[PDB]
């Protein structure tokens, strides 16, 4: 109802990331879990006085349960929101919503049936600073967009949320967030994508890098670059604030690096503490509200399709469509050619 | 001899923003000029007390004239470097040394034939944080360059200089670009893919552009540039502009714009006033001194070339191997498709 009632499939990393949220958002109330692991559930059970169980059958079947959220390896993503929207639960399941587009497919498909809501996990997307500069985009103020440049220079390969490094761990992780953050400002299709990867430490043998063009439909272009390896650090370009909000040298918002958005008319560079407009009259800092609650935007979503049956702009569709993108990167990389995308 | 004694041929936007490099490096002496136009011939005869001539036959035919810098527009070049070479005068040409790949050959042969050295005009990868960056890559100390990424937001579109503007972002713009690119990583560019836009009816031109060059050895590049006069990406090179002033009379280095050299064991970004260095041990930023003649580095090649007969970095086939990969970005961005590079 007012509060609502959370159970969640998998208290791994992905969860420990988000709590501060499901804690800290008054709408939230997290009311059971499963996990396979005995000093999670106990964990789970000693900290929120909640009935557990070791698989979600067991969790599913809980009928105070409203919503489940899902942060379990990928691999049981697909089954598990099978289970939940056979059972009336809506589902938030983290970033990937699946690694194959089969997996996403069945998941839409089931939740459409069981007419429960599917939206996907955190994904930086969700972020206000990106969701402010998508309104200006699409208030006309600017014109449509043209170019879009997007960078990120992190330690994800030394220093990660570890399970997410199936060969191409830095693309289904942290170019799912850059794709997600273009595909929001743009606003249209992307139709074709030609992508290089780095794979340069022996001792991390996946990708640690890339370069990517994105030509979107409309003749909007993109180029967006990663790299895990932990040396430059481009929150030197954000004002300084990492990823989750925190200072480096009471948060800000949360970003996933430095980003120029070229509309027709004007730049606009969202940072974690402000948007930054660029426009032919003005030069503008453009003031945001410090978060009360980290990634509340994740949970206006869910809050919102659920007790208010709003469509959810991170749907599984929304999602499946980064993860083809983010297919088409690998095959690109791996293959030294375009991949048209349908 | 001690005093290089130099003939300029083409007193226009070329010539007067090397003006103070010429005026105050002691080892130039300009002795000669030559304009069709009367009132620039009138106003160099005035200021160094000197022959002029109304064509390059003139001041070629000056005894007197050790070597010729040619500023004239870029359609005058090949012929104006013949010429040069005929009388034994070595060539300096501004960038673009020529628009075609015919033009350039015949420079690189009559010179080739007459003895004489080619330089290419100045180019900011003479510019000495580059010059640095590469001497550092050069070493071994970071081990092989796998990456590079840089980007140039600028105004140049509607406040450039004019006579610049087929893509004229991309010959005059993006030859800075892959000159300091191909400095750095130091191999053959073997393919590129581009994308241009062009979104200003007023200016209907190329003005902005993003393209992934691949490298011999596999180390990949992506270049970015948007000349729409929105974002001043000078904002990430501690605020320093192209020519080395400040943006908040000692001044620094010139630059283009943010650039990320990501080497197998570190980064490097080159700066205006510093080179700043990220390896897995230490973060460094290695100061630079402050140039006491702007643009020293193309009279360093020019004097070395003349004087000591040093071959020098920037040469003909140097300059026309960017000219052939500027190219291939527009071949590329006009197409749908990959150029191959020979
Ligand atoms: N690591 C991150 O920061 C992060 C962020 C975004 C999304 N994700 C996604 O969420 C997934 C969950 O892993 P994580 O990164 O949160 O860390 P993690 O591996 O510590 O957490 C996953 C845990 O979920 C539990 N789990 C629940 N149901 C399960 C089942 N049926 N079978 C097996 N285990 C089950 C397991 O005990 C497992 O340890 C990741 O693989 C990734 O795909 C992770
Ligand atoms: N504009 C710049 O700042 C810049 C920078 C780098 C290189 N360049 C290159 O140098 C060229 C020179 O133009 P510019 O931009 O310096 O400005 P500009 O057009 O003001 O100067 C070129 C002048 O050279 C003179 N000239 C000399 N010999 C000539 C001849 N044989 N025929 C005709 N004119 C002759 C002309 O009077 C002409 O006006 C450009 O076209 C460009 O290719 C220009
Ligand atoms: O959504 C997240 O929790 C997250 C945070 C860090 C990187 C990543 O892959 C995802
Ligand atoms: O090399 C130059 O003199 C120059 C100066 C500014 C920008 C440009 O296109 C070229």
């Amino acid at each position: 109802g007012h509060q609502l009632r959370l159970g969640v499939a998998g208290l791994g990393r992905a969860f420990t990331l988000m709590l501060p949220t499901l804690q800290q958002d008054p709408r939230i109330k997290l009311v059971a879990a499963c996990d396979p692991r005995g000093s999670a559930r106990a964990q789970f059970a000693s900290d929120f006085r909640a009935p557990v169980y070791p698989d979600i059958e067991g969790l599913a079947s809980n009928p105070d349960v409203e919503a489940i959220y899902i942060a379990s390896p990928h691999q049981f993503h697909a089954q598990q929101a099978r289970i939940a929207a056979r059972h009336g639960k809506h589902v938030l399941v983290e970033k990937p919503m699946a690694l194959s587009l089969g997996d996403c497919d069945e998941m839409i498909q089931h939740c459409r049936d069981a007419g429960v809501h599917l939206i996907v996990g955190h994904c930086h997307s969700f972020d206000t600073p990106y969701l402010s500069a998508r309104e200006i985009v699409q208030s006309g103020e600017l014109g449509p967009v043209r170019m879009v440049h997007a960078l990120n220079y992190t330690d994800f390969l030394y220093r990660p949320r570890r399970p997410e490094e199936e060969g191409g761990g830095v693309v289904f992780s942290q170019a799912a967030h850059q794709v997600d953050i273009v595909r929001l400002l743009v606003g249209t299709r992307v139709r074709r994508v030609r992508a290089i990867t780095g794979d340069w430490d022996p001792m991390r043998p996946t990708q640690g890098a890339y370069s990517a063009l994105l030509w979107f439909e409309g003749g909007a272009f993109a180029s967006i670059s990663y790299n895990g390896y932990g040396h430059f650090d481009s929150d030197e370009w954000c004002d300084w604030i990492g990823e989750m909000g925190g200072d480096k040298s009471p948060i800000w918002h949360q970003h996933f690096g430095p980003i120029v958005v070229s509309c027709e008319r004007g730049d606009i560079r969202p940072l974690p503490d402000s948007v930054c407009v660029y426009a032919d009259l003005a030069k503008e800092r453009r003031s945001l509200q410090r978060p009360v609650v980290p990634r509340f935007e994740v949970i206006d979503e869910l809050y919102h399709a659920v007790v208010n049956e709003i469509k959810p702009l991170h749907d599984g569709v929304w999602a499946r469509a980064t993860l083809e993108v983010c297919l088409a990167l690998l095959d690109s990389a791996g293959s030294g050619k375009d991949v048209e995308l349908p």
